[PDB]
């Protein structure tokens, strides 16, 4: 049986992690989702300066082409890529998945023009939402599953730190007691659990769903929740600038917990404060507005408190604080 | 119970056919699609240059805004549109779908720019495929299934005469004999079925899967089985001028058939003359390559010799001879 642990590691202020992955020999740095289902990469059918200063698949030396397939993407910032399709050769953390579909980017708009730190991102959300038309493709995960010793892969990123994804087997020296689990709701695709209530501070409140998203840097929640958080952070303010609320640097946050299936998830104050706000000397709130759309994403500020399990039998999501 | 008849009419040599629905008391013509789950429409958000030539939906006047939701697609010819989405009112052929996701249009390929025949698509394919980001939403057929009288709806396309497409009912006097039923595989989203054979002309073959595909207006199959077709029709050529095989106009054009579940679907060889070339004096043949895609769309070149069952119990196709 399989298993395989790949090592990520956060960019600065923990915007973005980072995991290497080789395709067709040549290895990428890509940026691992939990909230999509696509896997594509920055090619040599991208403008030759729009290449510069990337790893870059060429599908002619290895893949093969899926004559009339082609991928279009479009993220929550925005932000979108689109190209044709290649199968290949894809290996992630020693686990390798042949004739797996990769995406080979031949248009991305402007955020991605100018992060050099990743050459692409590869999904791990459910198939089910995956791109590629006329036929979508498997994720590597659902690619390889049945190859794992245990069809599961679990996460722990970490605040300027290097990190894991764990693939097939769980590593129990990277939590504290046990692991609680939780239902999975992957009707739209996502990793969807249930909270039955939250603690901001010194304010509880009802429950609400949310999806584990490694994709996503903040902690996004209802405006109602997050002005309940910043009504308790001395001289918190919102600034366009930075892109929220920010506040001192100095500043004390209070904590915030979930409570899921009898288990609180915390996540303690001193990781609310994402870093310097990059306007002025003030720090950004690592709680931001989901801007109206009915459901919280819980992104990495959430994530680097727990070691996280997201098994396909279910499917189900398992939480632990951290070691 | 509710059921209603939209009349559909074809534009020049049968291109396409549209169909009146009117969103919050505007009317603009439609080309439903039973290939694709998005309704989106012209709008004011597009630049007005674009809006020329063509009735416009203004979201402001009536629609529901849902914040932070999008939508991008992308058809198989490479066009693409996408923007925002708002729910509003929906009537086709005189039943009302209320609080259906319009998808209002910030952007388009130069496809769409081109065409003034249309205002925009309704999707009739399965919700699943639905592009909406974050949450897909539902079809106007899927919003308005359980109040129909029957939980279905078909089709008769015609040749340069107006056709119909009937919401929860069945018009018997459409088609000549009993309709014959065939399983549905929705795993991707299509109105796919089995063929268990064909017979183009004076050759037979093996079976093959396709879909039922309104907004297609060819009959595209392997590329084998193109040659097959176009061996029998003396003086056919390819000329990439006008898209593909092209004959004189007066030659005599074998017919197609296909068996589905004991039926013997026939295409007479007249329907398969697709019209003028454009180039010369030649005629352009309704049967072309699908592009290596694996498996056969079953376009408007199919769809004008039947009366199609769309049955979402099953789910399952009814076809029958058009009367
Ligand atoms: C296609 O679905 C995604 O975008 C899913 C789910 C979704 C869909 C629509 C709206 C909101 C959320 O997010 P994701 O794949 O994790 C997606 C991954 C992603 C892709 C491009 C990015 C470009 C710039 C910055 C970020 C990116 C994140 C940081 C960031 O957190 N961005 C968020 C927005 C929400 C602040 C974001 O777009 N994240
Ligand atoms: C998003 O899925 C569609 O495009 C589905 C299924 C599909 C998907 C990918 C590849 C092939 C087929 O096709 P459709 O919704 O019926 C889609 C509807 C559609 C949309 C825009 C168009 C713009 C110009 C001309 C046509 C259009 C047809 C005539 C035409 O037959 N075009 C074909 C290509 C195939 C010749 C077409 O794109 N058709
Ligand atoms: C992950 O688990 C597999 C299966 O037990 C091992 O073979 C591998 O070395 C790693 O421990
Ligand atoms: C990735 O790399 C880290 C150290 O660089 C290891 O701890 C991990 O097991 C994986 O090999
Ligand atoms: C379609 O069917 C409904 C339900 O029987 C009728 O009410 C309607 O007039 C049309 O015949
Ligand atoms: C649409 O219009 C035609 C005639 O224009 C009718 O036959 C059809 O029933 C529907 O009303």
């Amino acid at each position: 049986a399989a298993s395989g642990v790949a090592t990520n590691t956060p960019t600065a202020n923990d915007e973005e992690y980072i995991t290497p992955v080789t395709i067709g020999g040549t290895t990428l740095n890509l940026n691992f989702d939990t909230g999509s289902a696509d896997l594509w990469v920055f090619s040599t059918e991208l403008p030759a300066s729009q290449q510069s200063g990337h790893s870059v698949y060429n599908p002619s030396a290895t893949g093969k082409e899926l004559s009339g397939y082609t991928w279009s993407i479009s993220y929550g910032d925005g932000s979108s890529a689109s190209g044709n399709v290649f199968t290949d050769s894809v290996t992630v953390g020693g686990v390798t998945a042949h004739g797996q579909a990769v995406q080979a980017a031949q248009q991305i708009s402007a955020q991605f023009q100018q992060d050099t730190n990743n050459d692409g991102l590869l999904g791990l959300a459910f198939s089910s939402i995956n791109t590629v038309q006329p036929q979508s493709q498997t994720t590597f995960f659902d690619t390889v599953k049945s190859s794992l010793a245990q069809p599961l892969f679990a996460v722990a990123l970490k605040h300027q730190q290097p990190g894991v994804y764990d693939f097939g087997f769980i590593d129990s020296s990277k939590y504290t007691g046990s692991l609680t689990y939780t239902g999975v709701d992957n009707s739209q695709g996502f990793w969807s659990f249930n909270v039955d209530s939250y603690t901001a501070g010194s304010q509880s409140g009802d429950g609400f769903s949310g999806i584990a998203d490694t994709g996503t840097t903040l902690l996004l929640l209802d405006d109602s929740v997050v002005s309940q958080y910043y009504s308790q952070v001395s001289g918190a303010q919102q600034d366009s600038n930075a892109g929220g609320y920010v506040f001192d640097c100095s500043t004390n946050l209070p904590d915030f917990s979930v409570s899921i299936s009898g288990y609180t998830a915390t996540v303690p104050g001193s990781l609310i404060n994402y870093g310097p706000s990059g306007d002025g000397s003030t720090c950004l709130g690592g709680i931001q507005s989901n801007s109206g759309i009915g459901f919280s994403i819980f992104g990495d500020i959430f994530l680097k408190s727990q070691y996280v399990v997201f098994d396909s039998d279910g499917p189900q999501l398992g939480f632990a604080p951290q070691a």
